[PDB]
């Protein structure tokens, strides 16, 4: 059908037979027959794909990279596999492959001859110059990279640029005619191997290639043994030293396919299918991973063992990771820019209440600390992998998520205490918070034990107190995953907007986004629950201690919380029995970690650092605080920071999320999340690798 078979993308003749090869071997065992266009630039294929004309190509992290902006948004559909047999891995290193008996170093690259794989490719062109940047005199304004690079070495082929303005750099460039110097095997020191008939043939000192290059174009080392590698070190080793001499590890060439009503599934099918049939080493007839003697890497790239499932979630940026993005972000960015980024912080706004809040902060901060914003804290979360954001407050729960991510817990909130006005907070532990279950004291059949098909208000899908402590303790007395089958009706944001969870949500003032993980929805979080409990729409409200003295007896202006008497509501208890809020020192369901400050970790100083600034000037002591801007104060509706949080306190050594959260607690996140899994957390199983 004209959508039960994947289109491939070929770049030259040589790569459109191959593919045809394949359609006949993939026919006789009927799969989605595939399809397969012609076209002559890496590039053209990125059209035509975008364009509904083609449906997936592969294309080296570089080119992923590139494929993935807005002018067509493609997705790394499958990653390749690299390795042995026995020892596979996803992910390779650049080097700088010399010859042997050359007395130079890679701090001695000026004016030499050099040869690039092609413009943009990792390996090949990108890592090189991220190294190389130093020794550049690159005036970011006055002229390109290919500019300086130009003027960098006396002759290098970088296949892809345009001689006209760069000639010095097609100048080594093999094969006739404007041709020459072309972006598509067209031309011959054109790829990995290209690269290395540029150095076997005499014409440079060094090409920059993969690590495997080398040994896939000299197969008896004799021949071998006469090229060696430049390690960072500023020393040689010998090709066989790659994994203690290399520039770089970057992600493996994926292959792509469209973001939306792109053949995904039938895409991956039929790569499993070929991997299985026409692996390497399967059958002699058809060669998959191998490409017929003369030319190389013909589709997929030769010598790669089979493909590793891409989660439909990880997009080209997450998925080409978050040092390697930031190397290829900064090579657009002058040393100056790059140095701004790096300075300021970029706390992460979960919603357009707390982007507004977040704004204002950055504003009296006086822009030392930027803002960016999602429509959920997962998406906050996905942001800071992408080096897009900086760090944001998380509660348990949430951490749970971010940890798995590989984030890390910068700073605790820490709340006022009971002992302690001695000891300054900053360097005083955590104590802390009580999660209870809240009901109206006018419902007196309601009870621990009663609680089934009532109707309820969490704060929040995965968060801690409103619902890992909860459904933790409902779920170990029914061993069942079901959820939409405890409560007759509740409101829990997050969750699917079509369960009984998400029944009761309200949303906006307008009546959309309900059950939104976000305040838009307004009996989401702490707050909104306990207003969701007091309003009367549900029968109990999941929620902390504190929570509800914050909006009972005048505490709070919120003019649904103004009226509340603080006796009218009960804590219930395990037992099976009811108390008043005030003895709730024994009517609490359990202790939950402070949310804490995430992070990423090369950020963890950094960030931690300039909180302690921001803190002191608008914190409980602060300096600009009541008359300026205060950090902590969001007039009862929790935003950025917990209100009744007194400062952003320090913690012993550089904990993890296990340590900070607590195995025990961990665990019960764990076997509960095992009912379901998120696709970022999926994504970052997968990401963690
Ligand atoms: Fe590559
Ligand atoms: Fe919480």
């Amino acid at each position: 059908a004209p959508r039960k078979n994947v289109r491939w993308c070929t770049i030259s003749q040589p790569e459109w037979l191959k593919c045809h090869r394949w359609q006949w071997r993939m026919k006789k065992l009927g799969a989605p027959s595939i399809t397969c266009v012609r076209r002559a630039f890496v590039l053209e294929c990125i059209r035509a794909i975008t364009e509904k004309k083609a449906d997936a190509v592969t294309l080296d992290g570089g080119m992923v990279f590139e494929a993935g902006l807005d002018p067509y948004k493609l997705r790394p559909v499958a990653a390749e596999i690299y390795g042995t047999k026995e020892s596979p891995q996803t992910h390779y290193y650049a080097v700088a492959v010399v010859k042997k008996g050359s007395n130079f170093q890679l701090d001695q690259l000026q004016g030499r001859n050099s040869c690039h794989t092609g413009l943009g490719r990792s390996a090949g062109w990108n890592i090189p110059m991220g190294i190389l940047r130093p020794y550049l005199s690159w005036t970011e304004s006055l002229e390109p990279l290919q500019g300086a690079v130009a003027k960098f070495f006396s002759a290098s082929c970088v296949p892809c640029v345009d001689r006209q303005a760069y000639p010095n750099l097609c100048q080594l460039c093999k094969g006739e005619g404007e041709n020459q110097c072309a972006c598509s095997p067209r031309e011959p020191y054109f790829g990995y191997s290209g690269a290395f008939k540029c150095l076997q043939d005499g014409a440079g000192d060094v090409a920059f290639v993969k690590e495997t290059t080398v040994f896939e174009n000299l197969p008896e080392k004799a021949d071998r043994d006469q090229y060696e590698l430049l390690c960072l070190n500023n020393t040689r080793a010998p090709v066989d030293a790659f994994k203690e001499c290399h520039l770089a590890q970057v992600p493996s060439h994926a292959v792509v396919a469209r973001s939306v009503d792109g053949k995904e599934d039938l895409i991956w099918k039929l790569l499993s299918k070929a991997q299985e049939k026409f692996g390497k080493n399967k059958s002699g007839s058809f060669q998959l991973f191998g490409s017929p003697p003369g030319q190389r890497d013909l589709l997929f790239k030769d010598s790669a063992l089979g493909f590793l499932r891409i989660p439909s979630k990880v997009d080209s940026a997450l998925y080409l990771g978050s040092r390697y993005l930031t190397a290829l972000k900064n090579l657009r960015e002058t040393a100056e820019e790059v140095q701004a980024r790096r300075a300021r912080v970029v706390w992460c706004a979960v919603g357009p209440e707390e982007q507004k809040k977040c704004q204002q902060w950055s504003q009296q901060s006086g822009q030392i600390v930027t803002c960016a914003t999602a429509s959920t804290t997962d998406d906050c979360i996905a942001l800071v992998l992408k080096g897009e954001a900086d760090a944001l407050s998380l509660d348990g729960g949430y951490i749970y998520t971010a940890g798995k991510c590989g984030l890390v817990p910068v700073l605790a909130e820490n709340r006022k205490s009971s002992k302690h006005s001695s000891l300054d907070c900053v360097l005083r532990p955590t104590e802390g918070y009580l999660a209870v279950a809240v009901v109206k004291k006018a419902n007196e059949g309601l009870t621990w034990n009663s609680l089934k098909g009532k109707k309820s208000c969490h704060t929040a899908v995965d968060r801690t107190a409103g619902w890992n402590i909860p459904m933790g303790l409902i779920a170990n007395q029914t061993g069942s995953c079901a959820f939409d089958e405890f409560f007759s009706q509740s409101c829990a944001p997050g969750a699917d907007p079509k369960s009984r969870l998400c029944a009761l949500c309200a949303g906006d003032d307008q009546g959309l986004d309900k059950c939104v993980p976000n305040s838009k929805e307004k009996y989401y979080g702490y707050t909104g629950a306990f207003r969701c409990l007091a309003e009367d729409v549900g029968d109990v409200a999941f929620v902390k201690n504190d929570t509800v003295w914050e909006n009972t007896n005048g505490e709070s202006t919120a003019d649904w919380a103004k009226n509340l008497n603080r006796e009218d509501f009960r804590l219930l208890c395990l037992d099976g029995t009811r108390k008043p809020v005030t003895e709730a020192q024994s009517c609490h369901l359990a202790v939950a970690p402070n949310h804490a400050v995430v992070s990423l970790s090369e950020r963890a100083a950094h960030v931690e650092q300039v909180l302690l600034h921001q803190q002191a000037l608008f914190g409980e002591n602060g300096k600009n605080c009541p008359d300026k801007f205060c950090l902590f104060k969001s007039e009862t509706k929790n935003l950025l920071f917990n209100d009744n949080t007194e400062c952003l306190a320090k913690l012993g050594g550089r904990p993890t999320y296990e340590e900070y959260l607590g195995t025990e607690y961990v665990t019960a996140i764990a076997n509960l999340k095992k009912c379901s899994t998120s696709p970022l957390l999926e994504a970052c199983a997968f990401l963690t690798r």
